[PDB]
């Protein structure tokens, strides 16, 4: 049983640490699980009910269908102002108005990375609150808060090289895989 | 002592109930307090550190200076997916990177309106969490959650006419005024 | 073939949440037996010192009834925009138990309140603790019983409101489907 | 000319948060007297039934020491991603007091933990209750003492760490400025 996971990325900057983390998920995945990245949340317009009425942005239905046809989603994001980046919450707001709504019943795992010690934990719980409304099924264990990320991805090379973080994340994908196969 | 309050609006749609609420604040204000609306959060680009480096969007510094020169801010917003609209969190993310940062030390009052019973309370507390980081001074009492807003603003005329809601909000501005004069 | 237990967050005899909790066995969908756990009020305040002189008997007892239950329904009021301390104290004791009763446990929440918001805030704080305990907490439908005052007979102390009974039976239906699935 | 009281969220003799709480009077900026409130452990579990037979004596006592204090420093661990039930129980009792001691009260929070996060999650849940109580809770600087194990002498039970003592003295400075301002 080959699973397909897609990753949703909360940062827009080229040198993003969270992006480096996301890029590593596919090389980290345990055999039997392919992982690809979704489109950029940066292509979405700001959510407006007027825009919705005129019609859903193509990039939003694209992301909706890729999530819906995926076996699980891994959300990978920094924490902004003790919460979720507004850009990322904005992508969530759009996906939440689609019918059928793509996150409903969808296995979901969260990963946050910060240069600081909290490792973006404040973000994960606000994001959970929204996901309750969307009826996603978010993995409780293990939680992935990557503090001091600056020390875990080597500079100029962009890559996540920290061995223990790769182990941790690889095991989180396994649990996500097990969660998905159990709601199947 | 004449105070000046500005209002930050969380919805983009023309027929927004929260917009109707905001529009009423100035006619509601107690003598000695002028209230004007800020620019639209819809003119901001998605927050990106790359964009920041190239330079702050003009609409962001505009809003920063209007807030900083204001005696207090009233934030008026719907709740999206049990949290703050991503568009509004995105405007918050931008303002948070300005120097000096405009919300630091700023008296702030929150107002949320929902057609439902919760009246957007889930949003107010997530928004508070962010505002702690920004060092804003957000009014505890009275809290303004306007549930069943559909019944409180008359249709086709756009206006907030519910007498008790106007009283409640007018008294919340007074408390905001008292909070501001006390940090002065 | 399905057994649910109820954990109650108010101690006062005339508690609105207690009324709600008593109706659950009555309105439950057939094939579902729902029984009440013991009172959270018999726990001492958590303390690691006390724990190291062995677990309070009722703590092991409740741990036992939860662990071998198919699901837990937590029915509680909201105190100060959050979970009642006494309820949270129960949850704290249970979280230290030998193997921890709530790991993997299907859970539904029900809050009741005289006010507008119906204990909504309490639920989300509770969800955050349940994450750490690896409980599987039902998303839909959420049960917030605001304006409880008019839905419970002031004498008799039974939730009269028919619509509310029907709603809770549906939440039970959903909680069952969550349990069988997991 | 400034008086702060401390409210402690752990009951265990060898509590890391207790160590932190004892250092506060020592490192306090001159002109600031800091004394400990009574133990939250002497409260019974909240109940409206108990309340209607009059408030537990220690509840009125603590209400009294808080109300006439210039500020409160709440020092507590994090239990299950939230506030310890026993601490929350104290807060629950205080919230019902005659006039409520925390309305308008300047407050700083300090959490300590062996782990990375240092009780961060606890603080934000607590802030949500304090909103309803109209406490004025200091934003900057926030004091999360992660990895507390290495900052407190295992024998002696005093927070040895110099940097941490210096940080807390600054938070006290800030809490004072908040108090004089309000
Ligand atoms: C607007 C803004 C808000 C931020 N808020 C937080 C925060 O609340 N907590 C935190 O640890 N870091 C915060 N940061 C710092 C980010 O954690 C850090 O910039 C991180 O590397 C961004 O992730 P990225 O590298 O994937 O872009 C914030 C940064 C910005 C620009
Ligand atoms: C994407 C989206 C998410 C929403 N989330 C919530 C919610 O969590 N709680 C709620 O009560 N209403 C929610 N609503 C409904 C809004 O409360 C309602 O549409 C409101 O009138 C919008 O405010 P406005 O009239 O100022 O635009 C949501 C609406 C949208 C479009
Ligand atoms: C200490 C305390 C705190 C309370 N906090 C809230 C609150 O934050 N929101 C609310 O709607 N009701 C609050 N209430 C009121 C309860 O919702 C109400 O008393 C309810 O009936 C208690 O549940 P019960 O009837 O099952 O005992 C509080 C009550 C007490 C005693
Ligand atoms: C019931 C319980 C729940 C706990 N939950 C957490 C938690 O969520 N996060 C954390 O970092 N530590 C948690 N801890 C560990 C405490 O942070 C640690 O025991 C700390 O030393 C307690 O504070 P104290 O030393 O002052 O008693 C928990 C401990 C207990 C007993
Ligand atoms: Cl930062
Ligand atoms: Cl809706």
């Amino acid at each position: 049983s080959p699973l397909h996971f897609v990753t949703l990325l909360g940062s827009l900057r080229k040198a993003s640490f969270n992006a480096a983390v996301a890029r590593a998920l596919p090389e980290i995945a345990p055999e039997g699980i392919a992982i690809t990245p979704l489109g950029s949340i940066g292509t979405f317009p700001h959510y407006s009910q007027d825009v919705q009425e005129e019609g859903f942005p193509a990039p939003v239905l694209t992301m909706a269908q890729q999530i819906a046809t995926a076996d699980a989603v891994v959300i990978v994001t920094p924490e902004y102002n003790y919460s979720v980046p507004g850009v990322l919450k904005n992508a969530i707001d759009w996906l939440s108005r689609v019918s059928p709504q793509p996150l409903a019943g969808k296995p979901v795992a969260l990963v946050t990375a910060s240069p600081g010690m909290i490792g973006g934990a404040r973000a994960q719980y606000h994001l959970r609150q929204s996901l309750v409304f969307l009826d996603a099924y978010v993995l409780n264990r293990p939680e992935a808060m990557i503090g001091q990320v600056t020390g875990k991805v080597d500079a100029q090379t962009l890559e996540l090289s920290d061995v223990a973080t790769r182990e941790f994340l690889a095991r989180q994908l396994d649990a996500l895989a097990a969660l998905a196969r159990t709601l199947s």
